[PDB]
């Protein structure tokens, strides 16, 4: 019987930062609403959440990095959609955006929820946008509280 | 040629566990097999900590904070990445493994990679218990191997 | 209604650095013309923009890095085209050039627009050159302003 | 042109070599190591200057080589083992990460690390390459250890 | 319109110090590259007394050599030569990826341009067709980029 930390989905008093990659506009918009309502449903106050926008997923890294450095946020959320087109640009954007999100969380200690879809079709992104947005709100809240522990 | 001999001895070691809950049943089977093997090696139930994160992408931040505290001789990563419909499988598989590798290299804390990267739920089920036990065997040996080399 | 920062596409007073990988020259030149024209439309002064060129995408990293380190530029732009040929060289050039662009922006804090095409055919590069050049101007301007809001 | 051309130096005399062996695929690793030590001695390395360690798998090579490199007790390091494709993407994960760690350690500490980890599709391919790969890693470690010493001061 | 400052390429090797590392595996290919590379370097004005040439067994060993040479800051630019030719195993992908990543990483961290002259092809026949051209190209890249770094050092 080992000491088992229980997940804490209690947004009360957490400061959450959100960055939305706008490309595939309709997809990003659906994610954000599902994310914000779940944040409020989880206990996050509208006054403790900031939302910013970037043209595309490759620009997420520089934005999320600056917010992590401010240390004003307990956790961050990355939103957006990369939809396969005709070229190897899909694999590049998918790899680099995911790696940057991963790297920021590791070096600054600020959890970053990876809500960036990497899909083949608009239909796949539409089916996942709202659900993944809600999941990203849950991941940010739990991982922010998990970060406060272990400190 | 001096040949360091393997040392499989939990014996009072503090081992940290992070479990990605996605594909929950798989993670629980790994954790059950993992703790059982840890005790079989001599790790005290009060000296091993277990933490949970939603998915494999959240392992990096959890394992990282635990490693920096230097409270643990070795770490264990558990969870399962099962191929679905999208390139998300390759992303989660690559980044989760890269973080586990990176935390071990930079911090000196060995991290057993118990994250399955499989194509089907059936493959994860066939391997869950075996890989959980192996991560206990790797975590114990690598914690001890660090001491002979520190 | 959470505080929602709105995009700022106002180039006025911004200093932009541009690095153009010349291999597949016609594509790089089309991107540069579309990029500069869009920069001016956003309010960037022609006297505040520097343009340098390198033989290929693998040489972008070292040039962009020195420009970022000088901290003379609010944002940087990488232009060029990697077109699949006969060998794994395509995957190597595409991966490493993109990875360096990401790493420079992450570590120095200066946004770098990734305008390097990674395509299979010359026709694909031609169809995308002008749009990607102009898009890189919009990304550089917007992200330079976005960085300023978080700098203090 | 007649530029100065540094010539390879394959004179192990007095070199201290560290070895880390991934035990998974047992027969492959020892066949590599026996071939490796035999070639090291043929190159002039004394048996008293070589240390040998074992790890469960290739993914644990990185942390072990890292502790040895940080000590700066070794002129060059060698990583041995075999990754044989099975049924899952695990083959690519182990192959990529283990090689990347070997690469990163050599760059950051300046201590060359010979990459002796095979990445093959079948046991038969691993067997065909095991013996040659042990010897090749000895020639790489000795030569690259001396090349670091030249470029040193 | 927009007529910004356009720094123009400088292909004048005169007074540049170039370091070269040649991965010997596939000997004939690497040597064909080196001769084409030295011949082009001299054509650009680089003195044979300002060029150093070193050797490594393979591309996986390029990184550690190039890194030590770059740290000395005795060289205005570096060149990596060699060939990785696909065989029977995933070793081709590993060697191609890691050697290229190290070459890229050294240029970023030290500021010393490193020309990637490592071919990554499927057949010896492709390597033969490219050896001389890439050797000459790495001479032009090293010279031009050495001068471009100097223009940005101020
Ligand atoms: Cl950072
Ligand atoms: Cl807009
Ligand atoms: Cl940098
Ligand atoms: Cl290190
Ligand atoms: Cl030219
Ligand atoms: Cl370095």
């Amino acid at each position: 019987n080992p000491y088992i930390l229980t997940p804490d989905l209690n947004g009360e008093g957490l400061h959450i930062g959100i960055v939305r990659a706008r490309f595939n506009e309709e997809i990003g918009q659906a994610q954000l609403q599902a994310c914000l309502e779940e944040l409020g449903k989880l206990g996050v106050d509208e006054r403790d959440v900031m939302v910013v926008s970037v043209p595309g997923a490759l620009e997420l890294g520089v934005a999320l990095a600056r917010m992590a450095e401010s240390y004003e946020f307990d956790a961050l959320i990355a939103l957006g959609a990369v939809i396969r087109g005709e070229t190897y640009h899909f694999e590049v954007v998918s790899n680099e955006s995911a790696a940057a999100i991963s790297r920021i969380a590791l070096e600054t200690g600020i959890p970053v929820a990876n809500g960036v879809l990497t899909v083949d079709t608009d239909e796949q992104a539409q089916a996942r946008a709202a659900g993944k947005g809600a999941d990203c709100a849950q991941v940010a809240v739990e991982m922010a509280n998990l970060a406060a522990a272990l400190e």
